[PDB]
């Protein structure tokens, strides 16, 4: 599923990401925009042999199991494929643990490089 901007905003809010660990909702929408272009089915392989999955590009080394990643810890206790679903519940549940781990949203490279320090509330402009 490719979410619309406000659609995704409303869903992320529903699942409690708005100011989760102090991060305003526009951070999360911006993160999804540039990690996945709002597409829940996005996947991308990484040099260490892991893969990033879903709307927030959650990694198979630490967080989810994809069966082919050396060093896998599966700390969200979930198959990576669950992170590709139209329903973003599993991605949000796992992202909450990621953002809680020590480095906050810096775990998301696209957020760090394209969202962090910007006017992220622009990402929910227009939304009801």
């Amino acid at each position: 599923k490719v979410f619309g901007r406000c659609e995704l905003a409303a869903a992320m809010k529903r699942h409690g990401l708005d100011n989760y660990r102090g991060y305003s909702l526009g951070n999360w929408v911006c993160a999804a925009k540039f990690e996945s272009n709002f597409n829940t089915q996005a996947t991308n392989r990484n040099t260490d042999g892991s893969t990033d999955y879903g709307i927030l590009q959650i990694n198979s080394r630490w967080w989810c199991n994809d069966g082919r990643t050396p060093g896998s810890r599966n700390l969200c206790n979930i198959p990576c494929s669950a992170l590709l679903s139209s329903d973003i519940t599993a991605s949000v549940n796992c992202a909450k643990k990621i953002v809680s781990d020590g480095n906050g949203m810096n775990a998301w490279v696209a957020w760090r490089n394209r969202c962090k320090g910007t006017d992220v509330q622009a990402w929910i402009r227009g939304c009801r």
